[PDB]
């Protein structure tokens, strides 16, 4: 069931939905990037 993996990845974006500046490093940014790439791509694989 490929559409689970989207609702999971839906959830986490509720929890994270205020603004941010960059410091040190963009640890979340990078976090959703890895989230929304491998929810694609177990939701479909080309």
């Amino acid at each position: 069931t490929p559409v689970l993996v989207i609702l999971l990845g839906v959830v986490g974006l509720s929890a994270l939905t205020g603004y941010l500046d960059y410091v040190l490093l963009p640890a979340l940014a990078i976090f959703i990037g890895l989230t929304i790439y491998a929810i694609q791509r177990k939701r479909q694989a080309d």
